[PDB]
């Protein structure tokens, strides 16, 4: 359907090492939208191609105000191009960078908007994974916009993975649950629970569930925090009861 020849391509948005995503105009629309410019090249290379397709099968056939629309895709020679919604406000990571730490009630909205985005995907199935600031983009209205469905799938850093996908184990769609858990704290205190220096150190840190808070973290947000990450699946809470969570219900604007 489309072609280079259709856009215009502005200012380059980010990079990854697969290739760099732009600002584009669409030229008969002059619809705004973001390119990810990917070279098949290194694909192929690192043997993500499978995974791509994936990528591409899940976001397009996915539709939510929390999810970054993937209009469509294309290729030629040397590359793979996806034609993604523009968030106009960047990643949450930035604004974690620039703010380092957020308040409970921005807190609270986002893991809201994020539930409702999870609640959403795993009605068809579909478990993200890779949960992290860096893969969370915002709209215009500020609202939280579930990016990368790379590794996402259907039935590098760990800082952001439960202990069952780590452990090389049975894993379902708790997983999303811990990472809102992991997500949660780190947006309220500045850096994910399970930090550490080492991949090694970390895989120890998750797989007992060390985690500590600090004085200024709120005994709600300890409570919803608390029962995300939880070593065993089952007794995670499930989105609906993370949603009706009175420390939520408190502070979530949205
Ligand atoms: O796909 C990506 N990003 C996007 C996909 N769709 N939209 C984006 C996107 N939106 C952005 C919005 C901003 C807004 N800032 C622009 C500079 O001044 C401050 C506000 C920035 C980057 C964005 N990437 N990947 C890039 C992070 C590496």
């Amino acid at each position: 359907q489309w072609a280079l020849e259709d856009f215009e391509i502005g200012r380059p948005l980010g990079k990854g090492k697969f290739g760099n995503v732009y600002l584009a105009r669409e030229k008969q629309s002059k619809f705004i939208l973001a390119l990810k410019v990917l070279f098949k090249a290194q694909l192929e290379k690192a043997g993500v191609e499978h995974q791509l397709r994936r990528e591409v099968e899940i976001q397009s056939h996915l539709r939510h105000p929390n999810i970054l629309r993937l209009y469509g895709y294309f290729h030629d020679a040397t590359r793979v191009y996806l034609i993604l919604e523009y968030a106009p406000l960047g990643t949450v990571y930035r604004e974690l960078q620039k703010l380092s730490k957020f308040d409970e009630q921005r807190t609270a909205t986002y893991i809201t908007e994020l539930a409702n985005a999870l609640s959403y995907c795993h009605s068809k199935r579909v478990i993200h994974r890779d949960i992290k600031p860096e893969n969370l983009l915002l709209g215009s209205a500020g609202e939280l916009k579930i990016a990368d469905f790379g590794w996402s799938v259907h039935a590098g850093t760990l800082d952001y993975l439960p202990p069952e996908m780590i452990e090389g184990r049975m894993h379902d769609e708790k997983v999303d649950l811990w990472s809102l858990g992991v997500l949660c704290y780190e947006f309220l205190v500045g850096k994910p629970p399970f930090e550490a220096n080492t991949y090694q150190e970390t895989y120890k840190r998750i797989s007992r569930v060390e985690f500590t808070f600090p004085d200024f973290v709120t005994e709600g947000a300890r409570d919803l925090i608390s029962r995300l990450l939880k070593h065993n699946p089952s007794q995670r809470p499930m989105l609906r009861e993370v949603l009706e969570h009175p420390w939520i219900t408190a502070n979530s604007s949205k």
